[PDB]
């Protein structure tokens, strides 16, 4: 079992859940956030990566009668519903409401309380037509490898995400974002642009806290496994799906971490910093590092490319993107793969930022 | 014709697959059986296709005929007047009056959705729908037939995706059904792998299988005279092409080449509790190649182990990834999808399937 | 100028027209069933063998007004409305009835009468209904290569279009099939699997009667130009499009035919009968012939290929696609290309039903 | 301006307009069209090269408010119009008549008087669809490169265009057809069908008259450029766009002519005559002369390849697509492009012909 | 609310065409077709929406190109009685107790039956040539030029000005009273669209914000230094992102600016383009050659250099042809050296001569 009031007791206003699989954690958000959405003239958006994960998503039963049950319990009562039209009529406190399903929005009493949104078509949806939201649910924000093959996120995905958070929520301290992931693993850049790194002392803790976001692990619930049923015993004969459902935190991506003392090859000037790649010779081949100084201190001579034009000063060499490819792609291709060493899980983080920003 | 899946109901096990009799109108009469339940005991039904074009390409409009209510109605069926421009049915079941609409991917009775139509392509995004009351799962086509189809492929990790379909679908319900639908029937597939059955022809003679978690039937064509007063069918005989796939459910099964090979395997993965072996053995001509399957590593102390699962991987045990898989077990798995190596036993073979089959890649 | 009022009286239920092109072949047939799929609840599949060639067709102008007038004459009336629906009001025998098309259908009084289909969708629909259907017009049967640059047929495109006989009709005796063609030629596989093998004696005639089937041509009618019409003589002044109005059987494919005595290089068992392929050398290179043995007499030795799994036997070498694309690939490439010598036009068809049913592209 | 008044008086019913960029020759032709095709029962049909011309067409502006203001004048009253449904109301000598634009048809009164077809898709059409047409226009005959870059005729462009001449047209004496063209240049499809080869000497004459056809040159108006209009100012300071609106003669690709005495390397029989290549080895490379022979006179043993092959006979070799790409695949290129000598005027528009109608692209 | 971007000191200038440039996220074309509806709603005038591209349009979302919120905040208090039906994607609501319904259908957008917007491509602008528009005041072509960032390889159309200059011909018959609008999310030079206007944009330009010329008018927009509530942890994080954090401000990354110098030596060939010669001189350097790039507004001193003519109208003397297979067999690496700053120009002014010859002739 899984709920959303703990976290909307803090004031965080951000929240990471990872894990628990099969626990309806998006039945629970919504759930929880019926009231609002119902009664104190708020909307919701859903926010799913591609358009295929809501062209595909089944709009009418998004609210059920079953949640409706749950939530609003004995007060819930008179449920009559139309699924040819997408129409549910049903009764909250002897008042007559009816919640209408039309195209990607939800209506209850002719009121959108439901925004459906692909990350994908984000750049259209530039018109603020979104005044009342308050909740924002990204569900299945981490891309599960073993479920998908090849599935990839945007081009710099974190920086979409950031301009949908700006166009739905302005000026509006009343507003909660709900990150939903199945799987947890690093090397993505929902993590990137958050800035948590995931270790396995976090998933123990369960429950983590951060300046601007909360990160909750949710535990899968030990639900017996019913074998008179030949289905289940289907399923468990099948290792491959049985393990899918405790596969979350199966590989989290751990990166290498090393320190070396020689200076840089090669500095770019990002975000009020300089990230250098250090070259050591061994004689099996070469040993990257990668590193983050705050100040070019003994780094005198070293060439240093500037990405941003704007900022551009001194003895540094522009750095344009189909040149920044050229070059950096190779050492790019190094990061992705688990092939370097990082100084620490705090030069991590910024690496993965300068490499998920200008990834092509 | 003769076919239903009333003898089926009747047992036990509620998944069945059903191979052969091709063109006996397996779906249309596993619809119509189910329609009672349909209309008047709250359960909707999915009808399942590989492919978004397999739907695309459907005619829902016609899912459910006249002739069927007729036929599984009778009498109980009247006053039938339908608008098919609106594809709007309008008829009456015991003086009741009911209309059938289907719009885009349901079909709907009286106002509530009897019928879902989906695609296991499309299966992974909609992780996350709600199908309240699918007491049906009909999944057509389910072995893929080369000679209709030249060039079709099975999708990747295929029997995970319909497993979690299956949950999607079915959740906390214990009456559900879940009918498997082959004009062909062959090996090499992985629906075949996932259920664990081999087929061999011993089982067609028989006609009926029956199996723990589900049962296997056959449909053997009626031999029945053809009318040569009618010219189409004297065409049709004419062409062997046509005239052997009415046949053809059956033509060839895929069986694999099986020896033993005593010498330790070149290499080893473990998966399910066991560790998967396969040999190499030097001839003249070339290579010899043969599949093993070992229960415990006795003997095997040097030789390397791939491991798929990074949570249990452990000691020396080399990590599977799609790189890793591809660089070396890109030509092997080649080798077992062509019936180019040897198999121990049936047994090891369709523990093979399964683990191809799951990290296979296209 | 021709219609099948004529065919339908005739015992025969698949006909084969050929030639006239511009003649209305699709508009007369349609005319003529119209009776039946207003008025006998039976409906009627328009085929083609792309989806392009339905993509581009215009549905609506599928039924036209003029169409309703001369068939019906003075029993129709009252057709002066279009509503931007796709709905056609009109009356026949003081009847009100409304023709509305939409998407790949054509409704007429709220029932489907027309489906419009490609045969190389046809796999994907064999659970798709369809009740009353009572007429298959293939239309443009034959590739035209002059108006289609490259246009390929289906692979195994007779097997898949008997599949759809048997899909589109079930348990039907009352069922007519109308295959029409603009051009007519050899070497396709219609011709193959119908067992047609098409000479200029035949068109001669006009007519020809087969046991399961009737073909029909149609010659594109001698006409008197006036040249008094300036378009007239414009056309006249191109020869290209002079020649295009009687270019309907200019070549007809006619392929070699030739006998040679000495034993096949191999043989191919298919269809109760073995296929052999013969090389001679010659100083200039090899020359091919293919041959039909009905018994496997003095070719003991000889590899045999059999291309079904279920009948193989002995030392028969099993055809599959990559055997026989090593091997068959270049012959049958030999074969398109009137390239190789055959023993008789009854063993060229029979070449030919192997072939298609067997390549790839 | 511009009207086609004084054309429609003349004899000819076939007509081809170049120049007069921006001079509304579409509009002023429909405009003058209307008063038929109200109330004398006659349709028109709108023909463009490719369907995107017409997909991306506003089928619903085809006929506008101002245009029947212009031609109607006073008579022209009591206008209202639905923009959402295309549907336009108003009344012309107190009359109530209503214009709807559905599709590729556009009803006056529910009469159809406009069809809009795309040369490619004319295999698609019929001649039942077409009661009772009276004009035909082909707008943009001659393709602009400056305007669209990469623009392709169609294969046997001209043999398409006589087809749909004659499937729109049908035993019809009252028929006229107008061809219009921004620019007007040689080497085109249409101008070889017509016969026409466009020289500077005609241009000034600015009427030119043939047995079949009329052609008419407009110069676009050299009336000054108001300069205190920015629009107007901004173009005259981009010259590209400034020499497109005089580009209509700009550059009329005129062959290279020359004899050659020696008799031809090959020869192809075309039209009741045949056509030679001569190549004449000069120390550079190689010389191109393109020749027509009335008779084989001295050409005993040259080798003649015949494309048709109801008219093959003697020894001459059959042309088929395969073989013509081989030997005449790199001769249509030198044609194409002008490296090649012509014997005169007459001889090109022959070549022309037979180059367009085999072309392959 | 002044934050925002407006047209309104744009129109009450003279001039009828305007570039705006910058000021992403402003809402640009916003507030461009809010202060037009009064003219399409009541003024029976239409307007046009332009872009580049068909997927551009396709992927667009007409039915919000006008929005309740635009509606409520040009027509303030007269703005009343909004409601709309989502299947039908009509709009119903009040105006001064009017009743007034706007309808996106297709590629257009209706007002009470009468299309007021109109969505044009300029890839399929050229075969709309003989498209009629009765009553366009308004022209709107918008993300004139193409961001990198937000498109990897987006190209502009062959001779782009030429068919952009044709369609406002199309569009605009016989009217005075016509307003082209031209808006940029980023400014860049090297683009088609600037070197037909003849605007070289430089960054003393950028700081005065408002640049006049005799045909148009250049306005750069500036986005509104608004402040960050750090106490909200939605902005701490896109503070903590300097990607999004940039992308505000990057309007003006980078100008393309062109190096400039002068080379005294005759060129190496001439080319006859818009009354006047162009040539291009190599200067040959121990590292390897050097490319310069200059105008010559006379044939003095140049008797014996070859001079190529686009136009075969004005060809005469000794000049050599120039055709569409001659071109791309030396111009082709001439192009792709002008395309990037590889080479050497004498001016600005001759810059953007240059820049009109190659984008006219370019190919891709």
């Amino acid at each position: 079992f899984w709920t959303p009031k703990r976290l909307l007791e803090t004031d965080d206003r951000i929240f990471l859940v990872v894990g628990g699989r099969g626990v309806g954690k998006t039945f629970n958000v919504t759930g929880e956030a019926l009231d609002d959405l119902f009664f104190n003239n708020v909307s919701m958006v859903y926010l799913r990566r591609l358009g295929v994960e809501i062209d595909e998503l089944e709009k009418n039963n998004f609210i059920t009668e079953e949640m409706l049950r749950v939530y609003f319990g004995n007060r819930f009562s008179d449920f009559n519903a139309d699924e040819s039209k997408q129409i549910m009529r049903f009764s909250i406190d002897g008042a007559i409401h009816e919640i209408k399903a039309i195209r990607n929005k939800i209506f209850f009493d002719d009121r959108c309380i439901v925004y459906f949104i692909a990350l994908s078509r984000a750049g259209h949806v530039k018109s603020n037509n979104y005044p009342d939201v308050k909740y924002l649910v990204f569900d299945e924000v981490i891309i599960d490898r073993s479920i998908m093959p090849n599935a990839r996120y945007i081009r710099n995905e974190f920086t979409v995400l950031l301009n949908l958070i700006e166009t739905i929520k302005r000026k509006r301290e009343d507003f909660y974002l709900f990150m939903l992931s199945n799987v947890g693993e690093n090397f993505n850049p929902i993590f990137a642009g958050l800035g948590y790194y995931l270790t396995h002392e976090d998933i123990k803790k369960g429950f983590v806290k951060r300046e601007d976001y909360c990160v909750q692990f949710v535990e899968n619930k030990q639900e017996e496994l019913n074998m008179t049923d030949p289905f289940v015993r289907l399923g468990a004969k099948n290792r491959d799906f049985s393990n899918s459902k405790t596969n979350a935190f199966e590989n989290i991506r751990t990166p290498y971490f090393k320190h070396y003392g020689k200076k840089p090859k090669l500095l770019v000037k990002y975000d009020r910093q300089y990230l250098g790649i250090a070259e050591r010779k061994i004689p099996s081949g070469l040993e990257y590092y990668y590193q983050v100084y705050k100040t070019l201190d003994g780094l005198e001579n070293i060439t240093v490319f500037n990405n941003n034009f704007d900022t551009l000063m001194e003895d540094e060499v522009f750095l344009e993107e189909t040149q920044l490819k050229k070059k950096f792609k190779t050492y790019f291709e190094l990061f992705q793969q688990n092939m370097v060493y990082h100084e620490s899980p705090e030069t991590f983080l910024e690496w993965s930022k300068f490499v998920y920003a200008l990834k092509l």
